[PDB]
């Protein structure tokens, strides 16, 4: 994700929505914190058990911290168990569906 | 869209994001206001020219009014010119990508 981005908020207390000029990302809060903790601790089970779970509301500040850190991970793409950390939509698919150039 | 829904906000001053239990909708603010005005006025050119344009920031209240009215349109799907009013993502595609049931 590009360095200029806009955080749109939490969805279902499970995903952080954040976009740059190319994609809208839906970032799984548990998988992201688990990757952050795993890269620090190098322990898959420990990183999992201490991380936030889906269904927890997160503050705006905590959300900003997580997204900032996501960009600097060695592996921002998959958690230690191999699950994708996020789903992404190219913004072009949204614009093109309504007939707008992008 | 179901009667219980959550408005997530504006994106790029062009789309309103709103979700129910099944889909996340990206609603083109211009196409929606144009449909609202067209169903009232029955004049395609008039409805277009008086409607909000992309690139205008909208207040939370105006966004609530638009989404409420969208649900009650005779044709909530396409504008008078035939363009889709919105793009939709099934929530299952977001959850399934990160390995979550939905
Ligand atoms: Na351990
Ligand atoms: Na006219």
């Amino acid at each position: 994700m590009k360095p200029t981005y806009e955080i749109l908020g939490q969805m279902d207390e499970t995903f952080i929505l954040v976009k740059d000029s190319e994609y809208l990302y839906f970032v799984d809060q548990h998988l992201l914190e688990e990757r952050i903790n795993y890269e620090k601790l190098k322990d898959e089970n420990l990183a999992c058990r201490i991380s936030v779970k889906a269904g927890q509301k997160l503050s705006e500040e905590k959300i900003r911290e997580l997204i900032k850190t996501w960009r600097n991970l060695e592996n921002p793409h998959v958690c230690p168990h191999g699950t994708p950390i996020y789903y992404k939509i190219p913004l072009r698919e949204i614009y093109e569906k309504v007939g707008r150039n992008y």
